[PDB]
């Protein structure tokens, strides 16, 4: 990265300006999860990334999920699944696998990468300082609505001691698990808890890391890539994309549709991924608009 | 609780002034385990009370422990253990279990506890915000100290971090958990992290919770039984107590030596202990002042 | 009081968090008068509990009256009444008189005995900072609206400045003259005034302090007592109670329905009166709502 | 005052410039008595004035007496006295009528006539918010220091409080009286309390109103009159001058030796006195400065 | 000056009170030209009343012209002029000359005469911290609208940061010259622009500093002149007036109607001019209300 | 520039992190002159970076000369020079074109390139809010230290309140003129202005743009070309440098043996140099570091 001349390492951070304008004392949510999330370099770059955000007066919020790592530990503990359609049911029991093993183990691997920067990274769930809640959510498996257990989408959240953390210049790492009305804890999907906060907020930008180049229209046809399109177009499309994609798309519809100005899709697996989507035109993601 | 003359439930009130004046904006850390943590009944009380002191104007702090509950996690996970003289060894696969078990499990009990009567309860570890830093420690078995692995003692605490935190209303519950200057975490005693809190912030008082009436010179006689004490007259009773009692004792030394004004050691199995020992002169715990 | 087990000690301290909460920074008026202020035990036990309040996070504001001292200090002036009905008159001689003994005798006790406690207790009355207004009432004597002198009701109340004052943690000991709207003084009645602050200052509670159990509608039927009342049917009984209650129930349906959410009428000559009332299900006295 | 050419009125106020640079934003105590307090014009003008400093962004704070009003009071009362030289014994009876006359009496007038001007004007004692506390003085009879009751001078003044009152834009009219270290209510000298409350504000001038034209250094000779003089000269003198002009000679060397710049002792009789003083080098009064 | 009695000193001083109370805190913007700026002793007095103001806890901002000191740079540096109708064209030459004589020159000597009193006056265009904008206007020339180059009318002022910089103690010197909303700086009218600066800022009086005595309805008779009128009638009478008057005229009408509560047109050729105006009732100044 | 893999922009963003810690929050100095002020390119690259400075937290304060642009001025007003040594004699009528020329020609074009980008940029001299002061300088001619006039160095800096300035987000362009302690306004040469500004600062880096590479210690071997050096070295090199480098290296000193951690000189003829100097290890200047 040395034999490579001085005067275009210039023309690259000059060219960083108009975006550290637009984001200059805003908040940006970024869903955190994938690849991103279990390679190692990946993880220090973004961990990297938000001390960038931070020491750019921008306000990052970051929103983490870990299925793969909830299954992985309910097998060690030898603890027998229940599946209506193909979801596992969360029983009290899994419950307080899954908020251990997000809270006490997949955030604290993030609050320290974040912290080797300094003094930003602080972990929380809906249940510290009653920061958000949870309504029971139902599912509906081939075509009738079922109950699958403790599992919620957020409610309410408390938008002003939120943004009272975020002013303090600490960078909130949100497990996703909050309590219903009547204080009992749920476990909220990560891509929809993202686009709650992004709304409740009022963030400037929603970013999903996925494991994907972007929103294909007509996967797998290599240039039904999009870089951008609004919110009307997107939904006549979700009932036809892969069971992957969903979360994901249902996530920036509901931010965009709230007022989020811009969601957008990019590539976990690009080291630096945010730095490229948000202070470079160069990113291979997709953004979202209304419309 | 009914067939009480009003006329004297007015004088336990009116007989608090005292100490609602002592406390009224100061800081007490309390050491919460033992039964007051595992009987149902207990654990809601001490909720109420730390719901008690934050509306009065006190400002609580809890640190708890939980011993027990790591190794009834490391049984079900199959994780053999090493054990020199009569300490586990603890290895990086032994912390993330206690990390996790501790800040995912037992802390999130208590704060779901509190926060039943308003937005107070916040769940941190030194990891979150750098509060507190740990220095790895040695232990001496038979005559030689030697490594146990991952366990250490409060180095540095962010003073300053931590009174912002409670200066906002919350109550802090606090995992001893904390990263050394390497950012490598170690797990920490709850009993001297909770005396090294109490010194670092000025705590007016030091709380021990502890399955005992108090301290006794001479167990098993009853009448060794002290209501008061100094460090001076302790000190040269150490060597003398129970197992049990050696984490506790050492805690108050550290603290009121410290300069802390007061440590209590009070009986956990007294629902509603901590109002008795702070606003009632009918505490059966154990107080030291230095001397 | 020491030979009662800690146990139940424990309990009536529990007992009062439910209303620690509902008060925790919140504005109670206070009238203070008959045996609470005559009696000197009564009298300190009131002090005491304005310094409880203030301890716990409560804003008390005291308005005091003290007309049999106003009487005592005319006849040792030689001073001579006129009296229209069964009123006296206030001229300009009695307004001096009215006043000197109002906030140079009677507020200086209060001042000094709560001041006992520490730095609170402050004396004001409307003349002060222009804390409030009067406007000249007239009286109906017989069945003719009469004049009896300089004697009015509150007009406006600076409810900004009077709550910066409570917000520094200052206890306003509130002595009843006001000028009007032209700088001449009046002196407004006690009960009313102490209803007008409650309103203006959106107290949660307005306690009326006097020498009686409670409000019995049809006296001396020793069960025509009632604990709790609602605006619309206490009106319509106003009429037929004797005529030392209608001032106090007067205050409370002014108070109750300009929104103070509750008004009580709870028994003086009871020690730590307002600690039963407040903190306690045992209170004696009657509560009014609106309905 | 018509009469007169434009171009000198303006003369007359941009000379006023110099003293409102050295004025603005600072503390002046002014001791108020004698006939500036007696007759009505130069009331009414003394209320001015006092509006006018606190319209120039400078902090006036009063301090009055009303020895004389005490006498009426106690003559009206049939209250015998006692005199020790020709000192008035203060029992707690005397004590009593001191406090409600010049609280509720003296001190109300005052803030009355001041609040004509606007929210300015708040009485205050010793007792109030603990703004000052008092020790209790001995005098000399003939050549025998002896007890003459409830009499002392001020021990502390809680600076902090005082200088919160004035800065939140309140007029500051001290009546001089406040509790010992026992809580019981002495009556201070209210020359000396002026120059007390001086030294502990920090003070710019001392301004003590005196009907006299300044300080003769051998009354009568009409020529003795000085207008300006030092401490060390100052006390050589006290010695010989009228009984009269002691507490005022006292008051200026204990406030200028304590710090504050200048003491001025001014004529009362002269309309706008304090005017003339402070912002016109054409006061017949006499400058106390350090040396 | 001082062969003048004392206590009619006082009589100028006491007369000063309402109008000191008027103004305090208030905002009041002066347009300053004619011989006030070009005689030495008429702009030390009105530096020093500047100086007055502020020490007053007004708020002056100071709105200066200079266009006879544009024309000398001009012919100095030998640019010749163009001009339709009476109008000099003002090209991109000589907008920089305006630009810095105006800002470098005239405001230089204002900013250094304020500040001999103390650490006040501040130098600022639009161009500085974006404080105001200009929109380009055209010029009525016989009969048709004509360009006569980079002069505008004030379009948007930062009222926010405006006050933001009076509110810090700082008398804001104005030169008027902004950017219109392509950043193309353009010189403003300084009567105009004085005019717009006072309803942006809700200014509670506009002094417009001229030559002459005061608004005379039909010049030259001398008993014409009137001391106080309204919108309506004045706008009626512009159309007669000398081609001096009217852009002050017009400052006045756009100023009061724009809901400043009084314009002022003074006789700037008077020594002190703002303290007759603003506080004698002698001044001969015309005022501006609205009908 | 689109012709670069996205991944390469990525890690040269990345790698501007270590410098975006160490500057979050503090002072930079820039001295600017030389072609980055006569070439537009130049001109709008130095603008934007300050743009970039200020919304990545840090604090730029911009220190410019413009000695050419006042010798163009003094010949188009035909104002004939003298000259002592080889320097010009600074009369008052060669000053009040400096300061015209400084303050009303070249900062404000600076001014407006930044403001370009939002309000930030805001032109001021020590006249200003007495922002610094000046004390008269001498110079040495052969062996003669001989007068040459208004010319100075800075005396005093209001360093509160030029913190104050950059604390409200302000990006202060200084035109280095300030008053003595006479009021008379001297000259300062831009170079030791900028030095002194970043000591009374605690600035944390000086910038001195330079139309050289960098220092070269025996010019012209084209590899005597240092990258840091330390005073002690540097100072023992001043007396043989060009004249041209005398007064950057002098500053350099001043400013680090000041307490400043760094001083640079950097390629006023790089686009972007402060970029490069700043978030780039690829810098072509000399650093000065103390020793
Ligand atoms: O959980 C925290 C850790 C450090 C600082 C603040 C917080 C916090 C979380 C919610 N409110 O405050
Ligand atoms: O009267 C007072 C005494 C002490 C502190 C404040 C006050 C006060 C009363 C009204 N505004 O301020
Ligand atoms: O230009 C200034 C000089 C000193 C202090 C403040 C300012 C200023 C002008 C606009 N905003 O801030």
């Amino acid at each position: 990265i040395e034999a490579l001349p001085t005067h275009i390492k210039a023309q690259v951070l000059a060219e960083a300006l108009p975006w550290l304008k637009q984001l200059h004392g805003k908040v940006v949510v970024v869903k955190y999860g994938g690849n991103a999330m279990t390679d190692d370099t990946l993880r220090r770059a973004f961990a990297a990334d938000m001390a960038f955000l931070r020491n750019c007066g921008i306000h990052p919020v970051v929103v983490h999920g870990g299925g793969p790592q909830i299954t992985a530990m309910l097998r060690r503990l030898g603890i027998e699944g229940d599946f209506k359609g193909g979801f596992r049911v969360t029983t009290p029991e899994v419950l307080d696998v899954a908020r251990m093993v997000l809270f006490g183990q997949v955030g604290r691997e993030l609050v320290n990468l974040i912290n080797a920067h300094g003094p930003y990274a602080v972990g929380i769930t809906g249940e510290d300082a009653q920061l958000f809640t949870a309504v029971r959510r139902s599912v509906t498996v081939d075509g009738v609505a079922t109950d699958i257990g403790l599992v919620g989408d957020v409610d309410q959240v408390n938008t002003a001691a939120m943004l009272d953390l975020v002013a303090a210049g600490r960078i909130p790492v949100v497990s996703t698990l909050a309590p219903d009305a009547d204080g009992v804890v749920h476990n909220i999907n990560a891509d929809t808890a993202a686009a709650a906060v992004a709304e409740a907020l009022g963030a400037e930008k929603l970013l999903m890391l996925t494991d994907i180049d972007g929103l294909y229209t007509r996967w797998p046809d290599r240039d039904s890539l999009v870089s951008e399109i609004d919110t009307g177009t997107l939904a006549q499309l979700l009932p036809t994309l892969e069971s992957g994609m969903v979360p994901k798309v249902e996530a920036c519809l509901r931010a965009v549709i709230g007022g989020v100005p811009s969601a957008h899709i990019i590539d976990g697996r690009v080291t630096h991924c945010v730095l490229v989507e948000l202070f470079t035109d160069a990113g291979t993601g997709t953004k979202v608009v209304r419309g």
